């Protein structure tokens, strides 16, 4: 229901593109029912329709070799319907079969070069001379007229969609060479699909524009209203302004883009005409856009806006936005970093009210954005992206192309024997036999400083039940709290219960209280917002009320979210704590948590679940219904879930098959969930000190004898191999000593015993 | 060695098996007994940066700012990797604050604090290890001695009679000695 | 080159990230891998970068233009302005160029220093001039300030300054180096 | 919140209470404002409200005894859709 | 070749600083086989290669009297290719 929205609503003429093995432009590939289907008369001209209105037609005839879904054409038709193979153009006879009246061409100079001749005698008339090889008014195409290609341009043609040039055509001959770089300046216009990590937040985009634009028609009449603002907002360097040019480009929209410091760069009672011939152009033309980039630099808080004649420039933006009216169709979209730093008078209703809310891509957008910018590297074979997007963590969709640049750099300094410093003569096998390796990418990525390490993480984690195990009605109860209030919300309707907003997790440190939360955010699909004690802690060394804020308002632009404040107790215990001084848990931030908890609508799906080491001494004003309200408590792990846990910590790393977990959870009993990971980390480092020993003996023992050449064994340890756990569980601590876990068990016991009416039964 | 050469003189050894290296080690022993020139030793060994940030200079943030140089000191070695960063005396702090505190503050000191952000904000492909070191092992903050964080502590004993042996040759090095002295026999009283 | 003494260590670093992109322009542009649009050299006052720059540029063959701090903002308010974009439009019409901005935290401190407008009207010319450079002009922007911190942070953002090299102190045997390089003219006595 | 009978001494200014008081007196009973406070513990309260020309009187509100409850679970099961043999009447005199 | 550009091309021909005793600020004392590597004729100049584009050249004559390691020169060119006495110094004929 919400991401629908890029359906492709397929059309009978859609071929994919494919390969022709004739020079021939005009070749057409059609299925037998597409011939006479859309009523193909041999020997006229259909229109071919691409993207960005890229275009280049052909002559449609009986030629039916290729499959039902392909078309074959050569590189000239193709390239300038500026599609892939895998991209569908609907074959349609457009009317406008038509011979063009002038043409003027612009030659390139290294594809003319070569064979020139004259440009007419040679390219112009006997290419054209009715052979039926139609081109699209103002275009870029190639003429295969002499040994290799030969590049033109399209400027003058009496029919604008497309035509066939014919000696008719009487074409200027003073053309002038042009660049192969000089078609990537137009090319600059960025198609839809060079976005990565922003499957979801395209959508909204989606939603937001490409329906008022494509059909003023419909909005304008229905009387529904459009926006006329929004405020993308993400880390330094996520590529909004590739965004938008996507979506501006994509759907047939003017884009002019107002750059940010270049206004203020400017003469006093200057940069004021700037905004103005902006946004009167803008409403000139077309349905457009505005891309007000680096916004926060034209209109911060008042507190670092210090003249007026810098205040000025504010109230100039906000007069020209509310200037904004139906008829003019114009849709203004800006780009902060947060939207704290922009002035708030501008989020005022009619100006900027909807915000759509780039982020750091996860662990998947991660991989599709190096999967887009590696598309002209020669990768070698043993490279695994999907391996080096798990690895990267804090880096953005712009350190992503650092890594690769560093990467490939890499490569080119293992360029080192055999060519010489100054060597011109660089052969083309350097640049077409380059194999770069995991190596080259592990370099790189042991060199980049992350960008954006510091910022809060919204993803789905990839956690399941089954890394747990057991706590079999946890899983219910928890269930019940944050799956059934948004799968079947029709049933909280039905009937008249309010679906509650928190759970207070309770037990001995380090039992899963954290997988708990993961777990049950994967089972729904939600996003997990995770808050440590620390950066709580450092809200109580200081400021509140500034950080909690904005806490909550993120996760309400991200629902469901399932805000994890880990350690609650946290400033309870570091404000002394079940001695401390005067105080009724009396915190500064606590208190924020509340506030914030009480203004908070049921309807939005943000469910908050606490975890707290001690269940006493945390403040009871929580522990109130229309709150956290009730306590569950995790115990220790018994059986089954010390098998989960020991197979589960012991799935990344080669075990041997002897290894009987089965019977060491069997042993080990009161053990934490955080002390089955030192006895299989623990057993690791006597593999790593063992293999990385025997390297070293078999190295120093060879040069005995140097001239064996029966040397390096395959491998001397390959296997973690039972009688390294004999040892590791000679360092295995139990963390909580048993006279402390009857704390919890002396609390629970006392929930109940507070309880069970009984032999309660209603009457007959 | 195991805890600063492996994880930099064999990393791949390190993705064959899915172990994760370690960041940190804490070392706790009766004060002034050589707890500097283990951090330096090893830091030679393997050619790495060192980075030492002693006491006197901790409590400086505890008695004014904090928490916008402790991001720096980490920020100086990330961009100097490998870096064995030292913290001398970890419970400057505590001990200076009343050492179990008449109020009841119980571990929480605004710097310690900060040092928890910057350690678990930190991938461990960076090759940066953290060594503290203590002279009262208890009134450290509980908060550090967890898993992911300064994991365990090895506990530096007295010079016993070889190392005696060594330290005298090393202090007496610079200063034209007698070839009659034995350095033998004055660490063998000297108990 | 030589003539620059305890930076081995990071004069590698310069090496890898300038020659290769300026003497060998079509390598980078036939793979399409991006050179650096701006080098931030930053180290304590006085330790030789103005002449790290003009190693740099003086022996692989490139147009080296100097723009000094106060040069800039001591000319008439909106004079100054002018000098920036004469400076950028001048080395972009020349070969693979140098422009080495010294004593940037002069010409661009933090905001909380700036107050006057046309004190931050500078800043904002040269972001425009920075972002103005493409792959088509081939000019390598570097800079140089004492503290990394001690810059507006609106250019440390992606395309502008985006790494950022750090000159040391010179350490114990780089003095070494820099003694026999000031001393190459003396007649030192031989004890 | 500050303490309880704070151990420092604190009696009873808290800095809030204080400036309600300044503005409670400061206001004509003519513009009909009634203020009516509500504590758990109403002894820790500023003696200093306790008096007359502010917050006279002390209510004391009970738990509820018999009917009450039957009203309270009438009011609370009138969104949901209840049985027709459910009785309320009993329900509310075992829960005492 | 997809591994080699760090090449600084080593030459067998590579010449290193002799001292001279001679006036004549164009004269060299090269390698018997100089003439003959490349197939150097007489009649004219090569190009010696100093630092930072600041060389000088010589007209190279079949004067192949010094050893088959090393250059002979006097203060000027060597100087005048702005490198002292301990620098890199290579030959290589210039057509101009």
């Amino acid at each position: 229901l919400s991401t629908a929205i890029l359906k492709q609503k397929n059309r009978p003429n859609r071929l994919i593109v494919d390969e022709a093995i004739n020079e021939d432009n005009s070749v057409v590939s059609l299925s037998q029912p597409k011939m006479d289907e859309l009523q193909l008369f041999r020997g006229d001209t259909v229109l071919l329709k691409g993207k960005k209105r890229r275009e280049a037609v052909c002559i449609v005839l009986s030629d039916d070799t290729c499959s039902d879904e392909k078309i074959r054409m050569n590189r000239v038709v193709r390239n300038n319907l500026r599609v892939r193979l895998g991209d569908v153009i609907s074959i349609q006879p457009c009317p406008d079969v038509k011979y063009g009246k002038r043409i003027h061409v612009l030659p390139i100079d290294d594809t003319v070069e070569g064979i020139t001749g004259n440009l007419f005698e040679v390219y112009l008339k006997p290419y054209f001379l009715e052979a039926y090889r139609p081109i699209r008014k103002g275009d870029i195409f190639l003429v295969r007229g002499g040994m290799r290609a030969v590049e033109f341009k399209v400027v003058e043609t009496d029919p604008s969609p497309y035509c066939i040039v014919a000696p008719d055509t009487v074409i200027h001959c003073e053309g002038e060479p042009i660049k192969r770089e000089d078609e990537e300046e137009s090319l600059n216009e960025v198609g839809y699909d060079d976005i990565g990590g922003c499957r979801k937040q395209l959508a909204q985009i989606k939603e937001m524009v490409e329906l008022p634009l494509r059909h003023p028609a419909l909005f304008k009449a229905i009387g529904v209203k459009p926006p006329r603002g929004i405020l993308l907002y993400g880390p330094p360097g996520t590529g909004k302004t590739l965004i938008a040019r996507a979506v501006a480009n994509e759907t047939g929209a003017f884009f002019f883009l107002i750059n940010g410091p270049e206004i203020m760069s400017k003469l006093a009672g200057e940069s004021e005409s700037n905004l103005r011939k902006a946004f009167e152009e803008a409403e000139k033309n077309a349905p457009a856009i505005i891309f007000i980039d680096e916004l926060d630099a034209i209109a911060p808080k008042r507190e670092k806006t210090h003249g007026e004649v810098e205040r000025r420039i504010v109230s100039q933006l906000l007069t020209l936005m509310d200037g904004l009216k139906q008829r003019a169709h114009v849709i203004v979209m800006a780009a902060t970093n947060r939207p704290n730093s922009i002035d708030p008078a501008l989020r005022r209703f009619g100006r900027f009210d909807r915000e759509v809310d780039i982020g750091i891509p996860d662990a998947t957008g991660r991989l599709e954005i190096l999967q887009i910018h590696t598309k002209n590297m020669k990768l070698a074979d043993d490279v695994d992206l999907e391996q080096v997007a798990n690895e990267t963590h804090g880096h953005v969709g712009a350190d992503l192309a650092a890594l690769c640049s560093e990467a490939a750099l890499q490569a080119i300094r293992k360029k080192m024997d055999l060519i010489d410093l100054e060597d011109e003569t660089i052969d083309a096998e350097v640049m077409n036999s380059l194999a770069v390796t995991m190596d080259d990418f592990r370099w790189a990525l042991s060199q980049s400083n992350p960008s954006a390490l510091r910022e809060t993480v919204v993803e789905v984690p990839q956690v399941t039940w089954e890394d747990i195990g057991g706590l079999e009605d946890v899983k219910r109860e928890l269930q019940e709290l944050v799956q059934y209030p948004v799968e079947h919300p029709d049933k909280f309707l039905k009937f008249g219960m309010t679906p509650s907003k928190g759970v207070l997790f309770y037990g001995p440190p380090g039992c899963g209280k954290t997988l708990l939360a993961k777990a049950i955010a994967n089972e729904c699909q939600a996003n997990f917002i995770s808050i440590k004690g620390p950066e709580l802690l450092t809200m109580w060394f200081g400021e509140s009320e500034a950080n909690v804020r904005e806490i909550f308002d993120k996760a309400r632009q991200a629902a469901p979210c399932v805000l994890f404040f880990d350690e609650l107790d946290s400033i309870a215990k570091a404000r002394g704590g079940n001695i401390g001084d005067g105080g009724g848990a009396a915190d500064r931030v606590i208190n924020q948590i509340l506030t914030e908890m009480d203004g908070m609508s049921t309807k939005k799906n943000v469910f908050i679940i606490g975890a707290t080491n001690r269940p006493d001494i945390i403040d009871p004003a929580i522990l109130r219904p229309g709150r956290l309200d009730q306590l569950i408590y995790i115990p220790l792990p018994d059986e089954k879930s010390r098998v989960a846990i020991l197979k589960a910590n012991l799935r990344k790393s080669p075990v041997a098959k002897d290894v009987d977990l089965e019977f060491l959870a069997k042993m080990t009993n009161g053990f934490s969930g955080a002390d089955l990971t030192e006895i299989c980390q623990r057993a690791c480092k006597l593999a790593i000190r063992e293999s990385i020993e025997s390297e070293i003996r078999r190295e120093r023992e060879r040069q005995t004898n140097p001239s064996a050449m029966e040397v390096e064994e395959d491998d001397p340890v390959p296997e973690i191999r039972r009688d390294h756990f004999e040892e590791a569980m000679r360092f295995a601590r139990r963390s909580v000593s048993d006279n402390d876990i009857r704390k919890y068990e002396m609390f629970a016991q006392t929930l109940q015993q507070s309880r069970g009416f009984g032999s309660f039964r209603f009457p007959s």
